[PDB]
């Protein structure tokens, strides 16, 4: 249960410290940075898989225009298999 919030900002830093906090807990969060800066991107794309995986979630990618909103899912399912 919670309420997937749409968090758009134009620093991806933040946005993975905010992503940890709600995944831990086990919400889903939605996110979106606001940047054309391709290397600012890929440590945004690389850090929210990489927090993917290490949870056992998925994410979701989506390019708004040429900004990229990636919505994680802390609650998928019921899946206990660590990966």
């Amino acid at each position: 249960m919670g309420l997937t919030r749409t968090i758009t900002s134009q620093n991806k830093e933040e946005l993975l410290e905010i992503a940890l906090k709600f995944i831990s807990q086990g919400l889903d969060l939605e996110v979106e940075f606001d940047s054309t800066d391709d290397k600012e991107i890929e440590e945004f794309e690389r850090d929210m898989e990489d927090l993917a995986k290490k949870t056992g979630v998925q994410i979701q990618k989506q390019w708004q225009g040429n900004k990229l909103r990636i919505r994680l899912k802390g609650s998928l399912e019921h899946h206990h298999h660590h990966h």
